[PDB]
């Protein structure tokens, strides 16, 4: 099994663009950009698709417009049409559990309350897809938690961030290849 379709979880909009909860777009809108590639507005698909060659490998780069919570309408219709199996979607997004400047690998898994993951899960009828957490710390009460996804980070947390997505970059065709070794964080 190897990745085909990035997923970078997010909300459209000026006002939402710089905020935490948008940690997945700027990972493949980095990827895009390295690579010289514009995204397509594919409303049919409720998306922004980019193909993108990584080495030898390609994928497809998806930022669904449905918003955060109808994030699974974009992935499940996406995957329909290029016919690409869950197994084969990689799935980047904010992660409150981990700090800015960090970043995970995980195969499958519950939502633990995220709505990008839920609705995943909910259009696909599995959540035994690849994911790519980004570490965006997590402001120290439950309650809090809505405001912080959706504020900026500080200038220090965006230049960690930053770091973190060149680190999981780094790291991409391992990625792909289902290479998951806990050798991130020794980067
Ligand atoms: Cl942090």
């Amino acid at each position: 099994p190897k990745i085909k379709m990035i997923i970078g979880l997010g909300n459209i909009g000026k006002e939402y663009q710089d905020t935490r909860h948008n940690v997945g777009e700027w990972f493949i809108a980095k990827i895009a950009q390295d690579n010289n590639q514009s995204f397509s507005s594919n409303p049919k698909l409720n998306c922004n698709l980019a193909k993108v060659s990584i080495d030898y490998n390609n994928v497809v780069l998806v930022f669904p417009t449905t918003y955060m919570n109808n994030s699974g309408l974009a992935v499940s219709k996406v995957a329909n049409f290029y016919k690409i199996a869950p197994a084969e979607i990689l799935v980047v997004h904010d992660e409150l559990d981990i700090d800015s400047g960090e970043i995970r690998l995980k195969k499958g898994g519950g939502h633990g309350g995220h709505n990008g993951l839920r609705s995943i899960n909910q259009h696909l009828g599995t959540n035994d897809y690849l994911r790519l957490r980004i570490g965006i710390g997590h402001p120290g009460h439950k309650s809090k938690v809505a405001n912080y996804v959706l504020s900026n980070p500080s200038i220090a947390q965006k230049k960690d961030i930053d770091s973190a997505i060149d680190n999981g970059i780094c790291f991409l065709d391992d990625i792909i290849n289902y290479k998951l070794e806990p050798v991130m964080q020794k980067l």
